[PDB]
């Protein structure tokens, strides 16, 4: 008969709701700015979709970043820079200053604000127990204001959280595949980083949502407070199931798909084999038991869900027990 449909539990009819024109990404006309008021300083990254440069408006010496986006499709690059329009302003999303026509790619060049970020492999590294709960309610405030506004980000990961810890300003960036949710749609299950997949991505269940965001926020907060990046490490696709299940436990991810009417890859009947569920002390050690309280484990325990509706929305998360000891603004 197919899969069982599924829908949000939260935020799940804002966009019928709204103006078309706030979610019909196809036709929005882009204002564009003077690309001559920019130079290029220095190559920060590339990526599949873009190339990421420290910059200068040389018109008040103003440093920048400037993303100049691959040619790939007028459907993306809109949508991306819709989404990025829609949410300006809002809490520690990364604010685009600025769009340009670049004269050698002959495509959009996004100007955004400049983070000062220090790198995760090294930051993560020197966080204290009490600053991943800090950058986490911080994380947690860009994801619940974006699902909100009706749209998931889809690329959660260390990589596209920039942090700048002298000043413990922290921003969500590359909207590069984040959609906007609409209850009953299918999408694309090749989003993500791969140790950041949920498992409705890794079984190819297509009506996700929200929920996605976080399953990979679940990732993060188990690499960080268990001091392993990444913590499902797979292989491939297929192996990354099988990383997640040899610690979540075989019992629960079939009790997963039989919801839902998943039939599972054939491929997975001869590497699934048959695990039980770990207590996360097993993960525990003297080098990470500094990080690791109670409430660290519960939070984890209700990110950290094969079925996607199970899990802790944004909201419900920021309430968690694990941020008490966190000072507000
Ligand atoms: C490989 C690859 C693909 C896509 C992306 N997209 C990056 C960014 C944005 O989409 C938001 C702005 C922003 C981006 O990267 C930044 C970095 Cl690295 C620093 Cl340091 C910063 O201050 C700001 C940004 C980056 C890298």
């Amino acid at each position: 008969s197919g899969p069982v449909p599924s829908r949000a539990r939260v935020y799940t009819d804002v966009n019928t709701h709204r103006p078309r024109e706030y979610w019909d990404y196809e036709s929005h006309v882009v204002e564009w700015g003077n690309q001559d008021d920019y130079q290029l300083v220095r190559k920060l990254g590339r990526g599949k979709y873009s190339e990421v440069f420290e910059a200068i408006n040389i018109t008040n010496n103003e440093k920048v970043v400037v993303k100049i986006l691959k040619p790939v499709k007028k459907k993306k690059i809109k949508r991306e820079i819709k989404i990025l329009e829609n949410l300006r302003g809002g809490p520690n999303i990364i604010t685009l200053a600025d769009i340009v026509k670049d004269p050698v790619s002959r495509t959009p060049a996004l100007v955004f604000e400049h983070v000062n970020n220090t790198d995760f492999k090294q930051l993560y590294q020197t966080l204290t127990d009490y600053d991943i709960r800090f950058y986490m309610y911080e994380i947690l405030k860009a994801l619940d204001y974006c699902h909100s506004m009706g749209i998931m980000h889809r690329d959660v990961k260390p990589h596209n959280v920039m942090i700048d810890h002298e000043h413990r300003k922290l921003r969500l960036i590359d909207w590069g595949l984040a959609e906007f949710y609409h209850p009953g749609q299918e999408y694309n299950v090749r989003v993500a980083s791969r140790y950041f997949k949920g498992p409705e991505l890794l079984v190819d269940y297509q009506m996700y949502d929200y929920s996605l965001d976080m399953w990979s926020l679940g990732c993060m907060l188990a690499s960080m407070i268990f001091r392993k990046e990444p913590f499902f490490h797979g292989h491939d696709n297929y192996d990354q199931l099988v990383r997640i299940a040899k610690v979540l436990g075989t019992e629960d991810l079939y009790d997963y798909i039989d919801k839902y009417n998943i039939e599972l890859d054939p491929r997975f009947n001869d590497i699934l084999g048959r695990h039980s569920r770990k207590r996360w002390e097993r993960f525990v050690h003297s080098e990470n038991q500094h990080l690791v309280s109670p409430e660290a484990l519960d939070f984890l325990d209700k990110l950290l869900r094969y079925d996607h509706q199970s899990r802790l929305t944004a909201r419900e998360a920021m309430e968690h027990p694990y941020f008490y000891t966190v000072v507000k603004d």
